[PDB]
């Protein structure tokens, strides 16, 4: 019924297939590699469920500021974005202190994202967007300045670059889409997030899980 | 007022008493044993609070598909089921990678359980049930195939068998009860969950905390 | 508009400034010290966001028992109180078992706090208050009886004393304020929590982050 259904359906499909691929691929005894397979398989598994929830209409609510807001995205990102950061952190043997900073900053990013998404005073939505963007920028700063076997170095560099590029798109899509200024229709916005989500999840995992960096 | 009150009241009582028993019993210097006492005491403490919430009417909502759904169960299981899995994982010195898989799969199980519980399209409730059951089955697979001092071996075998049997009952009760097909009345369903919950929590803890497997 | 706005605004300001101070101060290579800076900076960062949410009206709901309840407090405390306990636990090199007990007990404290805050049967609100207070008392007991370099000893003693005093005020404020008996107006209650929150967060962090106890 809703025009964006096609992109929700494809996202569900692609997340589903990616999960099954990583699950089959991970069938691995090396403790380190097992950690990467676990993190990297859980990511699209979670996204699969949240995409499904949006397709079926459960992960959608109306916010008066009567705007269709897919809140399920934030339930997804609350878990999947810290997991993706753990993949990076583990590659480089990050100190626990740096892990907590990343995870905590990420929680703030998604939580303020959600508050902004659900806020009924239009102008205040963008205050929450700004705070969330600050947390994102802190995360990007830590990834470049806050942190090594050569193969770990090469793979970390690729994944970090992928991360900086894709993650930076999210706040732009939100600002111009139905959560923000409403300059890009919900249908197109759903498509953008779908492309970003699959790349950031399945794309990312493929690069990581095909590299020898994950073995001790 | 509501017929199931008696089973909510007994569950609250039994969870309460089990918590106090484990608390008194744990009054223990061995680091390993302290970890088991903590996990195993927190479990029925959480369940106590969620049983209380249901007795008092706070953990109950009406879902139109006007069906009384005790959502408090899922707030309980979200924390207590991973904790029970940590008890198992620690016994056998599981690799962190295997722990994340178990915990993550468990989160998916309960989260999709909850979505199914609260879904307003009747047919879709059972799609969520199926996904949750898949996650449960993955958990059971890991417990048997994804993993040792003899006393650890004996105790792990008992607890794992208890786990496989009791946990497998939960999806059956849900399917036939008020969350699913509505073939078994809410009153009887509440009783089944109460028996399962106490066994899976207090029964489980008694077997674990009386074994010498918990000491290094 | 609402009289308590001034205290929400100052709390937001003070939490904001404290976060920036700790962030600048932490600009530190020692792994141990990094852990303390992370925990201690995240704390007022979270509180900043939740104070903002209350100022802007998002973190407030009406509970019929038509009472204005700031639920945002509990979203704050759910994360910040375990973090503050981790600061203490790490100082003294607590066993993981003791950490889980503290964190778990803290989760119960805040969760039952929230249930009480949102409960529509007046008398039952204080049952939840009593359970939460029991969990708090268990936490205080562990801090004194459940647990060392001299500088670690001195700093831990100060922070623990600060903790026992400030934390014990929270249940009293709740009982006499708008969540409980309604003997102290919401405006004054908001002020009390603001003073307690800043002391418990910024005060606490200043004492910790100025001590040499945080370096290995
Ligand atoms: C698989 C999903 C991924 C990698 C999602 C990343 C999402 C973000 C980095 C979102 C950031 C946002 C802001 C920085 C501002 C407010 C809007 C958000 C939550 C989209
Ligand atoms: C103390 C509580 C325990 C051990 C609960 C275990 C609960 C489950 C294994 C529930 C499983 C479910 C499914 C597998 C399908 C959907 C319905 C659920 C959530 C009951
Ligand atoms: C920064 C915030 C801090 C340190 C908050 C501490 C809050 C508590 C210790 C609250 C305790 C409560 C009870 C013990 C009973 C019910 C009411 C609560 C949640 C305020």
């Amino acid at each position: 019924g809703r025009p964006e259904w096609i992109w929700l359906a494809l996202g569900t499909a692609l997340m589903g297939l990616g999960t099954l691929y990583f699950l089959v691929k991970g069938m691995v005894s090396d403790p380190d590699a097992k950690k990467f397979y676990a993190i990297t398989t859980l990511v699209p598994a979670i996204a699969f469920t949240m995409y499904l929830s949006m397709l079926l209409g459960y992960g959608l609510t109306m916010v008066p500021f009567q705007n269709p807001i897919y809140w399920a995205r934030y339930a997804d990102w609350l878990f999947t974005t810290p997991l993706l950061l753990l993949d990076l952190a583990l590659l480089v043997d990050a100190d626990q202190g740096t892990i907590l900073a990343l995870v905590g900053a990420d929680g703030i990013m998604i939580g303020t994202g959600l508050v902004g998404a659900l806020t009924k005073v239009y102008s205040y939505r963008f205050v929450w967007w700004a705070i969330s963007t600050a947390a994102m920028l802190y995360i990007l700063y830590v990834l470049f300045f806050g942190f090594m076997r050569p193969e770990v170095a090469s793979t970390f560099k690729v994944l970090r670059n992928v991360t900086v590029v894709l993650w930076s798109a999210y706040p732009v899509v939100w600002l111009i889409g139905s959560e923000g200024a409403g300059i890009v229709p919900l249908n197109i916005e759903t498509l953008l997030f779908m492309v970003l989500d699959v790349s950031a999840k399945v794309g990312f995992g493929l690069i990581l899980l095909r590299s020898r960096a994950i073995f001790g």
